[PDB]
């Protein structure tokens, strides 16, 4: 079963029932409401984009460089959230792996349909793969995103072979494409913060038509070759609808050769990161972000 | 895990990796090698369809009628399969039913494309239930079909709302559209008689193009309304890919307002009907089908 913190909380945002703005700021406030760990500088930039000038944050850490770059992509169904709602998560993951992060501030639906995340995304990494020098950044660069954000740094890791060297790709809880049959999907439908009637409600904003759901920059799991990819680590929730195809884009992963831990945090729902001053297993997975990272980029535990 | 049974019997079809023709022969070689239990007539007939003739066989039971008529629609992954080969399946069901089987010679691929043995399908159906007095068939019409049958008779029974009256729908081991994500599609995708491979090559053979994916008439499951389908009895194999999307539909049916039976049957795999005489479990199957249908058409136990 759940745990019973946040079966607690559950008890206690309405996506498709409100407007646009009316959810943007709900999420907001309840992601915003985390503590601000410290970091040594945050700085905003503005990075020029092949169809906008993209906002991103840089937060550099308390250690001394040289750093690893991680590219972060939040989530919020490609309509939700942005880079200042993402601040206490980012400064969160920032001293746990001791590197830059930059958190992307990628165009939302429904004001910019798809592709134009996954745009913004490929080309903020492109350039700040070939700025790293900026940032004192030259243990490389990797990518992570959570949910709709997961989806898209999948994306940006397929679009990146030959193009980039990314070393590393964090997914958590990814969306990674059209899913009308898997157990988690249909089981934890409702009822668990993130709902089917929220995720149709999004795909209705960002999608442009029923054949954007077969193009692999929103389906990358129906990518025709996986090989050669950046290692992943994959964090799945239990009693998340979005479950099971995460476990199964790390299974064609792996089947294609690529390295991956794909790591199922139980008793938890999906965005359980956002909540981790509440949800200690948030801090957790956090750390094992932390860990991981600190290895690929600086080989130390 | 597998019923020892069925353990031996894989370790002791090779779709994609011999001739359509021969793949073909191995099928029916291994299928009609079942018993053939006595019914009280059988007759051959052919059947008017909008795009062609269509070829389909009528089992009548010992019990004296009136019956209801059961169309049957073999599986085969569109392919393989034909009426002659499920004959000892459709005696079976004539059998434990007490029901008039129609079996339908629906247009294979890869001569033929989606959506024809969907257009076949459905032609027969409607032709049958038009025609019921032919067979002293007025108890009515139900629908059933395992695996690419399963996915034919789902789709009928959409395409049915609004034109004809269907009872019943029998989904055995149905497949119920596209799945790149499902737990039971990734876990055994090899090594249980049908494989991932095996899907793909079928899909190849029959869909004309990606979009087809997306159309209801393969993918049932994304229809945009269940209600009003008539009731149904869906059989999954515990050891099968196909398991969780069939559950899924069966899922999406009761949400719908549906009435459904939903029933694992563990141990086992695919195809297992078709074993009956080696898979006993295969024969409770039929024993289920022939419950349900008597008390549908007949108001009997
Ligand atoms: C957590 C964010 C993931 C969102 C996944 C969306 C899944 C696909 O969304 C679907 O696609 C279609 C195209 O708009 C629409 O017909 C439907 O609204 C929707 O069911
Ligand atoms: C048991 C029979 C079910 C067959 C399900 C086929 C699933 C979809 O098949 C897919 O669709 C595409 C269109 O041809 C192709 O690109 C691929 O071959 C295939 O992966």
């Amino acid at each position: 079963p759940l745990d019973p913190r946040i079966k607690k909380l559950l008890e206690s945002v309405p996506i498709g029932k409100a407007s646009v703005d009316e959810v943007r700021k709900i999420f907001r406030q309840l992601a915003s409401a985390a503590p601000k760990a410290e970091v040594r500088k945050v700085e905003d930039i503005k990075i020029p984009g092949s169809e906008t000038s993209i906002n991103a944050r840089v937060y550099f850490p308390k250690a001394k460089g040289p750093y690893g770059v991680l590219v972060y992509l939040h989530g919020g169904g490609f309509v939700i959230g942005d880079v200042e709602s993402y601040d206490p998560l980012c400064r969160a993951i920032t001293n746990a792996c001791n590197c830059v992060v930059v958190s992307v501030d990628y165009r939302l639906a429904p004001e910019y349909k798809f592709p134009s995340a996954v745009i913004d995304s490929f080309d903020a990494t492109n350039w700040i793969y070939n700025n790293l020098d900026k940032f004192d950044g030259e243990m490389g660069i990797a990518i992570a995103g959570d949910s709709a954000g997961g989806n898209l740094a999948a994306v940006v890791a397929l679009l990146s072979k030959g193009k980039l060297d990314l070393k590393y790709q964090i997914l958590i809880y990814p969306a990674v494409g059209f899913d009308s049959v898997s157990r988690s999907m249909i089981e934890y439908s409702d009822g668990f913060f993130l709902t089917r009637e929220h995720i149709e409600w999004f795909g209705s904003q960002y999608l442009r038509s029923p054949a954007d759901l077969l193009d692999f920059r929103f389906s990358p799991i129906i990518a025709q070759d996986l090989s050669g990819l950046p290692p992943a680590l994959i964090i799945t929730a239990e009693y998340d609808p979005l479950r099971d195809q995460g476990e199964a884009y790390a299974n064609r992963l792996l089947q294609a050769g690529v390295p991956v831990t794909s790591v199922r945090f139980n008793n938890v729902i999906e965005g359980f990161l956002s909540f981790f001053p509440l949800i200690d297993q948030g801090k957790d997975a956090i750390g094992l972000i932390g860990s991981v990272l600190r290895r690929t980029f600086y080989d130390k535990s």
